[PDB]
Order: C-alpha cells, then structure tokens, then sequence
C-alpha cells in the first residue's frame, strides 16, 4: 500500500496538536466512494469525539442518536510516523480485522477539521472524507474546504453528503 489518496491542493500538518485537537466534532460533512446518497447515513450529522487515548491515539467515540434510540461506538487511532497519519486499531480482532486509515489533513480546533479515512475492507478500500467542525454552524467558506478534499480522493457529487440540519435539538433525548 504505496498509493496514498490524498489532497493534491492542500499539505499535511507538519504540526499535530494531538492535546488540542481532541474534543468534540460534528460532521458537516461526509462523502464516501461506496456510499448511496437515496441510502444515505442514519442520522444528518452525528458527534464524533476525540479522546488522548496514551500520547496521541485517538479515542473516537461517535455519538449517533436515531430518534430517541442511540448508538454510539468508539474506536482508537493510532499515529504513524507521519504528522497527522493514523490508523484504526483492530488488533484485537483477526478474521475480520479490516482497518481503517485516518489522515488529518487541514484541522482548526476553532472551526473544523478536514479529516481523511480509507477503510481498507479485504475486497476492496473505502475512501472516505469527513468534514467536522467545533460547532454546526459551519459555512459553504468551510464546507469549499471538504470539498476539495472530495475532489482529490476522486469521490464524485453523489458521494458528497451534507447534513439537513433544519432542528438540532438533539441534547435532552439521549447521548
């Protein structure tokens, strides 16, 4: 695996802040080379949180609350030796250990962060961006950002998924 699918107009950070980019992010946006846009994701946007697991791995527990039933899920992701290269850890699992690659790619703890995943699934490797932002209240300014990481993933327009958003009272429910 030498082929590295990412952004040709942007540069990795040189700089990782992994204590600052911990927190909370919700998903303005995602876009998936294997995903369905009339099958689209359960929810408009979920919360994924990122959690200093030991120095820099990063606990991402994904908050995705369906109606007044919740699921939510963590994972760890381990840095490489590249700033701001991680994979998800699935050691403890053998069959179906599939990873899933996670590359920060553009991260403001201020406003967003441009987030890179290719889940590399045995059959075939999914490519996947995601858009997270300190709050919802992101702009098409910053969702540009996302989409020119689509771009260069080669993720085509159906892939891109934006969330709805018209309510987001999701907070005395659940999660």
């Amino acid at each position: 695996g030498q082929s590295p699918t990412m952004p040709q107009g942007f540069s990795q950070m040189t700089s990782f802040q992994s204590n600052k980019f911990q927190g909370e992010w919700f998903v303005l946006g995602l876009a998936d080379n294997t995903y369905k846009r009339e099958h689209r994701p359960l929810l408009h946007s979920f919360i994924t949180l990122f959690k200093l697991r030991d120095n820099s791995e990063f606990q991402v527990t994904n908050s995705m609350t369906r109606g007044k039933h919740c699921s939510t899920w963590s994972y760890t992701l381990i840095p490489t030796n590249k700033p701001g290269q991680f994979t998800r850890d699935n050691r403890g699992s053998g069959p179906g250990a599939d990873k899933e690659n996670i590359q920060v790619i553009e991260t403001d703890y201020v406003k967003f962060a441009l987030v890179l995943s290719l889940r590399q699934a045995s059959n075939q490797n999914i490519t996947r961006v995601s858009l997270l932002g300190r709050d919802w209240k992101i702009t098409h300014k910053t969702i540009d950002r996302f989409i020119a990481l689509t771009k260069t993933q080669n993720l085509t327009k159906n892939n891109l998924l934006f969330p709805d958003l018209t309510d987001w009272l999701l907070d005395p429910k659940v999660c």
